[PDB]
């Protein structure tokens, strides 16, 4: 019943634009919305990937590998799944493994790959694939893992046990000003609930 | 080590603005970021999202979700019930209100996240994730009455918690819908637990 009638550019940066979106409501009436989009999306099936990296090691509880970085939009440090935009021609899987290595040093193995999922669909068209990767922490490749941060990338690795993820996140939030990402919090809540 | 120096307004709508953020990178080099912010924040966070468990005896527990046309997305999305927190409303009260408006269900608060970020590489948007249980055997949730605001058009989709990820993949396969990243993350962790 509902559909887009027109998308009018309001303001375009190098990376992000704002649009006036006109669409048809399900009563047959024309309405508008203010929409955000990235300028970087080409033929990618989504803007980006986020990696759920399950670190597995003999006689250790499984950990979820997270990253902490300063996020200018937020004016502060955030704790997130490793993530980045998908390069043109790159597959979501390749992007996930590459970003995981760049941000954490770990070399993972693909487990699963989501369909494209929406980041904040009342605001933006941004989408990611959520890629689950296992990391064999008993492999020598993953023994002394060093981030390969790109230019202006400064990332800290935080590995937390899956079996206590929500409380460990709460403890980090209790101890400094930082924001946990909504996907990470959602994943930790489901762990607790299951 | 990192911090905001200045924010330059690029463009301001009624609901969203685009800024150019200047910040200090950890080497001591000054850098810029294009950032989105909402114009509506006053609040602990911009919004709430509700994780609503429909608990009925002799039935599977269900997670209650909503499907709506999302103009930024150009299509229909499957999401946790959600909306912006009114000036002077608590996140818990917003959560019960939105859940009732969007689903007709009347629920009880179980727990409340701290403010969590939506897409911190792009925006400052935050929400509280509010876990709510719904006693599906109570008379008030027998024939749930959804009270949409102006221009909201919301379908309710309840899915069993124990098979949430498979059920969501199936809807994406069959219905050409976009699942929300937070919903998908929760669903993943229900499978990944233990
Ligand atoms: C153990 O029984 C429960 O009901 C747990 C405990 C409480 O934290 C909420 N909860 C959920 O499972 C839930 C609510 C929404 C989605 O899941
Ligand atoms: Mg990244
Ligand atoms: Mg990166
Ligand atoms: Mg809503
Ligand atoms: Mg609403």
């Amino acid at each position: 019943k509902q559909y887009i009638i027109s998308e009018e550019l309001i303001s375009e940066g190098k990376w992000v634009k704002l649009e006036k979106t006109t669409y048809m409501d399900p009563t047959g009436k024309t309405r508008t919305w203010e929409s955000v989009k990235r300028t970087t999306r080409k033929e990618q099936t989504a803007d980006g990937v986020a990696v759920i990296p399950v670190l597995q090691r003999t006689l250790h509880y499984e950990c979820i590998v997270l990253v902490k970085q300063f996020r200018p939009p937020m004016g502060g440090y955030c704790i997130e799944f490793p993530a980045g935009l998908i390069d043109d021609g790159e597959t979501p899987e390749a992007a996930a493994l590459r970003e995981l290595e760049e941000e954490t040093g770990y070399k993972g193995d693909i487990a699963e790959c989501s369909p494209a999922v929406c980041m904040d669909p009342g605001l933006s068209n941004c989408t990611i694939h959520i890629v689950t990767v296992t990391i064999n922490g008993d492999d020598a490749e993953n023994a002394r893992p060093k981030p390969k941060p790109g230019d202006g990338e400064f990332v800290e690795v935080i590995s937390l046990p899956k079996n206590d993820l929500l409380q460990r996140l709460d403890a980090l939030v209790a101890e400094e000003h930082l924001t946990v990402d909504a996907r990470v919090y959602s994943y930790a809540l489901a762990l607790k609930h299951a």
